[PDB]
């Protein structure tokens, strides 16, 4: 938790991400900062290729950093225990109206800065729906539920996405998380939550910039 | 909220549950208390008919309370604004086994005494599955994501039932609370979270009696 541990008080983190929606190609980097240990993390994102993109960027969102998860109580941290190795994450969201997003996400700890690798696949996804017709405005706050599962740990998560008009896009997802460590060499947490607050700072350019900050905490159930 | 509103501080519910789970038809009956304001209740919960069931009870659980629910801020009780009209709540379950319980339930106020009854259906559930097995142990606490739709107030959510071994076996839901009050007498809240926490107290008689309670407590995001 110190100036010495593999994950410092202040961590930079470089991202990379390519693949397609609905056939259309396209790739994102990006760099950011944050502190692991308060949950905290902003990060700038660049869209290289296929931009401007023909598909609301809010559903690339959640998929730029599972290090930064602040850990109070008693829970084990999954993600930074798992260094130097590191560790994968791989998922599959569905919206409500038919549009599936998955990814395999990669990372890495490479002189001290943390890189991402995250190939996605979005698909069926209505021609005129809020995504494809970018009329999404932001992710609401949500709570993941997670637990060990399949040699890794689980998560749950279920969103909703504010578009034009007032009303709201729902999606759900399942996360599987994988230590690149040995099960017996880290503290494997049991059931438990994440609060999370995913939010856009700015953009230009029809969205081939963002930037984006998020809060995240793990916790327990606020009743008793 | 005191003695002069239809929802005193304490109420009393009474409740019917009639279906069948994989075509075994029974029949439960209930009654409990508990403090509106507060978000807390306890049932003493009965099987009359086709008991001992030869599935968990579990699955019946978050069937038998919407009015017994702690609304924090500025959220609107969406349910306590319904009487002496009441509402209705209608919800899907789906458990990652294939099992689905589907529930259509009307709440009422009768002589300042809550009555509810629920028609319930649950088919498909594997036949060596912890459920048909009675092989679960209780439900972990979940926090349900809700948002004005359909007229009414829709509800999301996952939840994680322990099974015998120390694993977990999940399901999610969307319910649909419908006021049986014209949407322009009373306020509608708007996206917001319940936290519940569901317990069994007492069991006896191969789940023939039951005792249940449970904590739920409306309000946003901890994360600011
Ligand atoms: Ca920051
Ligand atoms: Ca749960």
């Amino acid at each position: 938790i110190h100036m010495n541990s593999l994950i410092k008080e202040n961590m930079r983190m470089m991202v990379v991400m390519e693949g397609s929606v609905n056939g259309y190609q396209f790739k994102c980097t990006g760099e950011g900062d944050g502190n692991p240990y308060m949950g905290t993390q902003t990060m700038r994102i660049k869209v290289v290729e296929g931009g401007p993109l023909p598909f609301a960027f809010d559903i690339l969102a959640t998929s730029f950093s599972k290090t930064f998860i602040k850990h109070t109580k008693g829970i084990p941290d999954f993600f930074k225990q798992s260094f130097p190795e590191g560790f994968t994450w791989e998922r599959v969201t569905r919206y409500e109206d038919g549009g599936v997003f998955t990814v395999m996400q990669d990372t890495s700890l490479e002189d001290g800065c943390l890189v991402y690798h995250a190939k996605v696949t979005g698909v069926n996804f209505p021609s005129n729906g809020a995504v494809m017709q970018k009329k999404t405005k932001g992710w609401e706050p949500n709570t993941e539920m997670l637990y060990p599962a399949d040699g890794g740990l689980r998560g749950y998560s279920q969103m909703a996405l504010n578009v034009d008009g007032g009303g709201y896009l729902s999606c759900s997802f399942e996360t599987t998380y994988r230590s690149k460590k040995t099960v017996e060499n880290f503290k494997m947490p049991g059931f438990h939550f994440v609060d999370h607050r995913l939010e856009r700072l700015e953009e230009s350019d029809k969205e081939m910039f963002v930037v984006q900050h998020e809060h995240a905490v793990a916790k327990f159930c606020d009743l008793p």
